[PDB]
């Protein structure tokens, strides 16, 4: 699969909207360094912060282990199937559209996350 | 959580439709032996397979790796959160209700399946 | 099960001693942080650190393996069940009451520790 | 680590109990075939059962995830350390001495156990 | 990638030899079953014994955890990629190409093995 | 095994190549802390990382997965078994001698490596 990502802070400075914002076309004509902004190929059953890592990029993390909110995304196109954790509620998985990418691969051909989602003041409270 | 089973042979063996009868009353005024009807505590985290087996059941599995079909179940109340899996659709996830049981844990206080549901026919392309 | 948890660092800054001062009274009528001092609750089966880290709880870590002594806390109260480890001697585990609660869940309905025991001198030799 | 071992069946099959028969000394005397009775060699942190498999010993084994009984051994002389495990009560682990070879490793520089133990009464009702 | 696969059955049937003879030719012009001969894509990273299960493939294995022999497969062309395992020797993998399908995945684009290879002699001393 | 190890840093600082000086011996004469510069006893099957933190050596490492190339070292003498892993190439494990120490096990009686790799330049574009 690809996923195209965005580090949430470059969301967070320019005051964009993750939803009404052109946040993936804007952060292209940006300068960003590739950890920032880019395309990542994911396998299917590969782990997203992996693929990244592999890439050499340090995207967020802490337990690795579905336990705390350090690594989560927001998928905006496409879906990750995640393994089974506890941290994150129905309405943050269903409707927030939260995934952990420690332990989440692409569930779809082409995914869109905004990676980074750690600094969302929701999520703060499992933020280790 | 409790996880009320019921092994698809009874519902086989009966006729009955999962989504038409009375599987779960109609079983409990049987004499089934314990694996094949009952309600099972699982904790959150828990796989339902290795509760199972904690009681001396012995559902099926093979793979214990999301990789077959072997331990599916149909949830029919509540829900099972599952590890990373492909072997499933989305189709088969959302609309038929597989959830395979070697690598997903309750995720509803009350959740009701049918298991041994690799029986099925659409399934037995993956059971192993 | 509920872990009634002091971080070692408030035992030490007060000269107490794990065994006879009421450490669990006093850090309680303080104004400590939660992941400080509290009451967690964590299933059978759950690691401690994974269920104190769901909180927000930022214990401390580094191998996650039960190959250091970074996540050893000292259990004042009932048990904690481990994962095989070698770093530990038989006497630290069964006199000293050291356990991993990276690789450690509740063995008993009431527990209670004191984390943060990575400072404890005869651990410094393990603290990575 | 050296882990003498003697298949349950030989234990049952000639009357003899485990504490009061020289049942290791009997077997030794017989000829039975090398995985029944035998002298294993066993890596700290290396998995009873897989350095049996290893050896080409198929000694008993369901879930492979201390969820059942099937792997169980009694422990006569040293100790074996295991996974975290609820399934077996702490009087089973402290005064029946009962191990789960499928995640147990030596904790000791010489064991011998009884391995095939999921033939006893007591634990029939989590053999799987 | 994809792995081309027999199964030894075949070849032990036929007298061949899986270096002299056109045992992937000739076992296309058969008709064998197709979880006894044909071709498998397999993700890097992916185990090739659950990319053949989730075919439905009911391939060989015991332990899944590279402690015995019983996923053996003899890679003919490419390679396959093991996770750490004791129970080959140096030989065995290099010279014999002896791969543990059970924990290997496709190291290149074009793999061809031989699996079953359990049944050859010098491997019936680990295989349970 | 044995593994005898050198800290990267202290082969830069020197401007030594090592394959052309005596790394080993010109270390042993130094006074290193124990954690740059010693022999290491890792068992078969354990990780050589987990054996350095067990000793109280914190070598670099992040991810823990064969995703990143924080763990490399090089291994001089001897060999090291990893687990599966993409990011090394072929020629990176084969020719430039890279084992990433996080997965990875001796596999001869004797190994000397080179740790904390990362440092050199054609692996900089995987260190997180
Ligand atoms: S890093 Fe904690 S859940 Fe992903
Ligand atoms: S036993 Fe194969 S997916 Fe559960
Ligand atoms: S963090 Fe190292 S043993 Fe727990
Ligand atoms: S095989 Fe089930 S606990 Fe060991
Ligand atoms: S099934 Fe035993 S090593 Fe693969
Ligand atoms: S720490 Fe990343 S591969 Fe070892
Ligand atoms: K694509
Ligand atoms: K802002
Ligand atoms: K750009
Ligand atoms: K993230
Ligand atoms: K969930
Ligand atoms: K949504
Ligand atoms: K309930
Ligand atoms: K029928
Ligand atoms: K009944
Ligand atoms: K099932
Ligand atoms: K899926
Ligand atoms: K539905
Ligand atoms: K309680
Ligand atoms: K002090
Ligand atoms: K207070
Ligand atoms: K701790
Ligand atoms: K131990
Ligand atoms: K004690
Ligand atoms: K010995
Ligand atoms: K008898
Ligand atoms: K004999
Ligand atoms: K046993
Ligand atoms: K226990
Ligand atoms: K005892
Ligand atoms: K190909
Ligand atoms: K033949
Ligand atoms: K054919
Ligand atoms: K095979
Ligand atoms: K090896
Ligand atoms: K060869
Ligand atoms: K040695
Ligand atoms: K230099
Ligand atoms: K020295
Ligand atoms: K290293
Ligand atoms: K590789
Ligand atoms: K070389």
């Amino acid at each position: 699969p690809t996923v195209e990502y965005l580090n949430y802070e470059v969301v967070d400075d320019n005051g964009w909207d993750m939803y009404d914002d052109d946040v993936f076309g804007e952060a292209s004509d940006m300068d960003l360094d590739d950890e920032d902004y880019g395309s990542l190929e994911v396998n299917e059953g590969e782990y997203i912060l992996e693929a990244a890592e592999a890439q050499g990029y340090d995207w967020p993390f802490s337990c690795r282990a579905g336990a705390c909110a350090n690594c989560a995304a927001i998928v905006l196109e496409g879906d990750i199937d995640m393994d089974m954790q506890q941290i994150l509620s129905d309405e943050e998985v269903e409707d927030k559209n939260v995934r952990l990418t420690c332990i989440g691969s692409p569930d779809a051909d082409e995914v869109k996350i905004v990676y980074n989602a750690k600094h969302l003041d929701y999520l703060q409270n499992r933020v280790i």
